[PDB]
């Protein structure tokens, strides 16, 4: 959405794709053992990267609205599945007059790579709906998530075993609630993981503990990850910890407002946010609940009284971390050498373009893809699905056990002392550390949000780390995320 | 019974419901947060509360028999489900002359408020069947049991992810075994999930440890909680424990005995026990084991040896503990005053009236209502099911590596603490406790069943309690009941 | 084939069963509870055993196949199920000219009493395709047991639910890997549970851990918990355990390699390895990995570098344990006097005719039966349909949560022990050892395939062990399996 550099939104994650493939392309070859090796291996290679970049199936919608004043509309439509390679697939649907079947095509493309990356078991898919939620009522918004959801049972674009949808742009957590309801109404009475199909659903209605905060939490997590290696603060030139350091984030949204949150209440200092109508700045910190209080009683952020409207783009505020939590093709051929910042925090799907991508490499700027970095959210979701399949809320046979197990496990170790220092010792009391007493019965779901998501996190770090110093990328975090991401799903191809 | 007192069961159990609905009334109100305030919420509250309270669908069967004898018999039999706002639904087949469309509704009701103030995620339903099983062989009882199955199937009043029939009076293993067999065989042929279609079932069939007694199991549980609980133990004038209770039990079935059996176990007199012929009595104890083997080798409870034949209502009985365990509607205003008991467990279903539960509490009798002390039911056929999900019995692909494990932890402790106390300490063995070592594979099924019950019976005993002295309901524990069954469905239809 | 001792593998194996029936019958007829005592208890449980031996459906096939030159070739083929007293039916689909719808109908009633020894929740069921595919194409390979997989959708033969195929004699990862896509391609497209339709799947495509090396990892332990009960090697007349012993193995196929792998890691040494076109031998070793190696390079094993064309048959090597993991039949009255091995452990399936086991018995060679040898199969098989039902790789979300957990739960022994010895400990560090540090985690997915697979073969193994000195059997291993097949299919069998 800008000037001189808007690429093809599909292509340019096709760029992407086309260059952490030829990194392992020799990897690949030499992997696969076919007894008619050769070039017949280098072009079965070929054949089959062929197969996994464009998506299998695109469902373009036309269909009628009746609006609040009775008119009629025909509201314009998609989901896109990238691949099946895993089912069922997975990804979310987005509310606005950007979406087209390109741009639902790559943020599909975006969403099994994003899945691969940390090893959640879809396929990639998304949809759009070619509208601005704040020209509709919410009446409206509901006729229209529900009819978009019958058409997309009807035709296979939604379903617990064949695809299962989640949030995105002016999306959350009621529209979920809708569909979840349309679809288990309608298609699925009968089936009884009708509820699995689709994530983000209110916690009520199927969902999981901190899933609307869960992207950013994500985000969090992915940047600490970077943030505490030495060996990249050195290559930026920058102290560890979050306890030096200054960020602005692009968008307020579920992304961008829980980002924020989290960065401030490990140390970080946010100096400036903005949306799509301006951007405000205040080098002596914003507090996110403050800012957020604000924002929820006066509809934008603007003219927040502990901070300056700042007059010039946000991507170029004088910071540390900047996070694009917006939309796409945030940063650009043209403002990318603005940008002053050393680290960009890829919150939203595919912000920076891939000529921003090597300005920022040789301006020695660190870019966390979105790849990695973004998908706290289908991790927290990937939870959700796995919570409704098990009908059952993490924890609830097992945590009186547990407790139980833990004292029991305690006290033996209590008496085996006590039975050795008989009363040279005395009463050995062995009792769990405030913590412990904590995790004394088990995670519950909300521990496995938390800890599942971390444990993802820095997995997907440490094996673009790796993969990263295997082949000389250096602060190209991107393509090593598409090595990793290549990588598996080939392997699924491949046997 | 009681003909002065004999409300009709469903408007009964809405009664309840709408007692416990005013006193959150404000506490829903205020917590949602809609924008269109003050008022329009009041509405949307008892709008929301006007659609719980009714049953969303229920089924009238009329299909002939051919008898033993040859001639042609028509048998009816109705399916009442209460809710969707958890799927399947779940609840019991009843067989008696008393059921009529609406008991079975008023029953479904009862089970959606029941897994509501126990957390399990089912909607209410229940079935019946309008025969006195007794007057068939048992070869007629089966092809009822058949026939009945194919049209709730057909019609969709079955199945393991629309509705989860179960047991209760007259019903039992035998019959859900016929139930899920023709479901699996017909209908079912494919489902993956066929025989979690009921619950209740024979262990070798799909049942689970312990589901037949698990209903008497929690109402010790749910009893225990309270009786031990010094703050309505005051209240009440009697000791804590249950080592000073004598206890009277109105029905010998499966919630009947098993009460008995539990309650016996761990320290209460069992002095009475009553059946549909009469009761029989000794103030100095009656053991469940010996009347069990004498009721079994002839078919009733009267002129057992070791207890004389007490003639008159056993609900009037002189004891701690009045446990109705038989029908509905047994303690009423005829005879709620002189009811002598202290405490009324409600093991069977809606068995105090109203008008009973008012005598009651001006009377402080303490009313431990049906609501949460015989979901213990539900609970384990909630495990029932999950197991038939799941396909696996508990345990079994865990039981050596945590063996293993907890082995090698244990071992850890000790390899340290040698490493410390070189030879002052000597060998210092870390072993498990007898418990521990009962404890050291993790925790089988029957383990779930029996812990995991546990659990439940008392988080939910504690937010009873909790929302009881919130709200100063005192002994009105059936009001804390459907007022946390309230708030928790509430949830669901607004959120 | 043995012109002399060639039973009808149905009836051979209905001998077995027959057999350990009326050692059984005593006992089924006595727990039988049955009112109507007698005989009438005697002839409903011979009733019962006489649905149990016949299989309940035979699927015969005729499909044409084009061959890759472009001629009309008709495919026959087969499918038993033999029993569903448990669904799905599971069993493996086998390649061979020896196929004929008699020896389909033994192999699928050996998978019902097999998973009955180890307590895996399927009926039995067994497919051949009388093709010999060392004369197809891996085309040809494929447009066949891709039409066979669709001629058992179309007429209820395969399905996640319904019966669940898996690898056998010329079929395997390759195989299952199109009939899991051939299936999910079509019926399968919206089951959640498509991919779980049949077992033996690559790792990337649905596949568990080592199920390629399951069934004689398994054969390994099945050994292993026999050669170390010192009643048995007292009987025999040989050392305990592994050490000093020596192995032969006929087929070097899935079974055989794998055998030969494990039992040569912990001691033994394998002396001979034949095939279809002879045996090779070598008493001082054959190491398993090296055969491998030349086995992939030639395609035989004749003429291995570090051992002799043997010349006369495998199955009288001089070695103290005999491993047939070929066809069935293999050892028969004609050669069973000629063994020479003290422990025949019946990794194949069927291979002892019932002539040979009596010879077997009276000259004391313990045969370890079929029954349970090479359960190892279905118990991973088993593993791997519950990771595809289950969604999720074991211990993702779990891993990071336990991990801390077992850190607090030291910290916690630590501080205790440090609050009690002030400075007279001074800092008492509690750490893992080696081996609880690899377990901290918690399992991951291969550490359940091993420990539960460990953990159902000696837990089955005794329970044969009990089995057997109960019936004062001695040796005769095969009946007492049997016996406990019998025992658990009936008992099942309650209306
Ligand atoms: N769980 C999720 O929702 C996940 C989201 N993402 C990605 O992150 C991005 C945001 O998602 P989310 O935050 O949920 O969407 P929301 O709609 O919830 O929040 C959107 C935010 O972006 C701002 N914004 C949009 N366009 C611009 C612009 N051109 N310039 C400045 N600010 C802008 C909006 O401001 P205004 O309100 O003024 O438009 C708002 O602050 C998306 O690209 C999404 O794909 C990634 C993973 C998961
Ligand atoms: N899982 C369950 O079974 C659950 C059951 N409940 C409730 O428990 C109650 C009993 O269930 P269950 O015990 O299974 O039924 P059963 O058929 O198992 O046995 C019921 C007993 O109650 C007796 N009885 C019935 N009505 C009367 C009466 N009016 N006066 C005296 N005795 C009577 C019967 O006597 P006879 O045999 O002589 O008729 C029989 O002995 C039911 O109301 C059920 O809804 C609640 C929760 C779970
Ligand atoms: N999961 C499994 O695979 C299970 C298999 N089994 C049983 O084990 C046996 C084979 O399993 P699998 O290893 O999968 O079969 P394979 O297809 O893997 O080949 C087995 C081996 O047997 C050899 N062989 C076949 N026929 C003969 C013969 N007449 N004389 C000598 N050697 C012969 C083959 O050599 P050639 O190539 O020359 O035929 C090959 O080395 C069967 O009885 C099967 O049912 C038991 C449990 C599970
Ligand atoms: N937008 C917003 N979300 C919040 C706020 N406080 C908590 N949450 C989110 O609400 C969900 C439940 O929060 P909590 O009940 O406080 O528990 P939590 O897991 O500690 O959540 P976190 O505070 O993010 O770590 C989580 O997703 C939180 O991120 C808030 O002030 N604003
Ligand atoms: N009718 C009857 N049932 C029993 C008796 N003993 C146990 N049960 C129930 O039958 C099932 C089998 O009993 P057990 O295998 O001993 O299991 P359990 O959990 O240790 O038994 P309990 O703790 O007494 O419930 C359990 O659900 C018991 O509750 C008995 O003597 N008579
Ligand atoms: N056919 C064959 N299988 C092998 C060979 N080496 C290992 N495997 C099997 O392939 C699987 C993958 O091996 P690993 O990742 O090393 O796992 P593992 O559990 O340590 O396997 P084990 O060596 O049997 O203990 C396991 O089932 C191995 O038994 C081999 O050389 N040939
Ligand atoms: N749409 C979000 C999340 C998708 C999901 O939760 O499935 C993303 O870009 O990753
Ligand atoms: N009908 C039983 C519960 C039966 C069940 O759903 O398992 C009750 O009223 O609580
Ligand atoms: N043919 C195999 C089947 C194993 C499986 O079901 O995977 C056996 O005899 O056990
Ligand atoms: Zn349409
Ligand atoms: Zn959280
Ligand atoms: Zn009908
Ligand atoms: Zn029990
Ligand atoms: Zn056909
Ligand atoms: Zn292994």
């Amino acid at each position: 959405a800008d000037r001189e550099d808007d690429p093809n939104f599909f292509k340019m994650v096709e760029g992407f794709f086309d260059r952490g493939a030829s990194i392992v392309e020799d990897k690949l070859v030499e992997d696969l053992k076919t007894r008619e090796t050769e070039e017949q291996k280098r072009n079965r290679v070929r054949g089959i990267l062929r197969i996994i970049k464009p998506c299998n199936h695109v469902l373009s919608l036309s269909f009628p609205i009746r609006r609040d004043d009775g008119s009629w509309e025909v509201i314009e439509g998609y989901r896109a599945q990238h691949s099946q390679h895993r089912t069922p697939c997975k990804g979310g649907i987005r509310y606005s007059t950007d979406v087209s079947v390109d741009e639902v095509k790559a943020l599909a493309s975006l969403m099994t790579y994003k899945c691969a990356v940390v090893d959640v078991p879809f396929g990639g898919a998304k949809a759009g709906v070619k509208i601005n939620p704040k020209n509709y009522t919410d009446n409206e918004l509901e006729k229209i998530t529900r009819r978009f959801t019958m058409e997309l049972a009807k035709k296979g674009f939604i379903g617990p075993g064949v695809d299962v949808p989640a949030p995105d742009m002016s999306t959350g957590e009621r529209e979920m609630s809708w569909i979840a309801d349309t679809y288990a109404s309608t298609i699925g009475h009968y089936d009884i993981n009708a509820h699995a199909c689709v994530t983000g659903k209110p916690i009520s209605q199927g969902g999981i503990h901190g899933r609307i905060s869960a992207t950013g939490r994500g985000v969090f997590h992915g940047i600490e990850n970077f943030i505490n290696e030495a060996s990249y603060m050195s290559i930026l030139g920058m102290t560890p910890g979050f306890g030096d350091k200054t960020f602005a984030v692009q968008g307020f949204g579920n992304v961008g407002l829980h980002s924020m949150r989290y960065l401030h209440r490990f140390g970080a200092k946010c100096v400036a946010v903005g949306e799509s109508d301006g951007s405000i700045w205040n080098p002596d910190g914003i507090d996110p609940k403050e800012l957020e209080d604000f924002k929820l009683q006066h509809g934008t952020i603007l003219g927040f009284p502990k901070a300056k409207i700042y007059e010039g783009s946000i991507l170029e505020v004088d910071c540390d971390i900047l996070i694009p939590a917006a939309s796409e093709k945030q940063l650009t051929k043209s403002n990318a050498p603005r940008v002053k910042a050393k680290i960009i925090a890829e919150g939203a799907n595919g912000p920076t373009t891939p000529e921003a991508d090597k300005i920022f490499l040789e301006r020695n700027i660190m870019v966390i893809p979105d790849l990695y970095l973004n998908a706290g959210g289908v991790t927290v979701s990937y939870f959700e699905w796995l919570k409704n399949l098990n009908h059952v809320s993490y924890g609830r046979l097992t945590f009186k056990y547990e407790r139980d197990s833990n004292y029991h496990l305690l006290m033996s170790v209590q008496e085996s002392l006590e039975r050795k220092f008989g009363k040279h010792g005395g009463t050995i009391p062995i009792v769990p550390t405030a913590e412990f007493q904590d995790r004394i019965s088990g995670a519950s779901e909300k521990d496995i949000v938390h800890s599942g998501l971390a444990y993802t996190m820095e997995r997907s770090a440490r094996q673009i780390m790796r993969t990263a110093m295997k082949y000389n990328l250096g602060l190209d975090l991107r393509t090593a995320a598409y090595v990793n991401a290549i990588e598996k799903v080939f392997r699924v191809y491949n046997e």
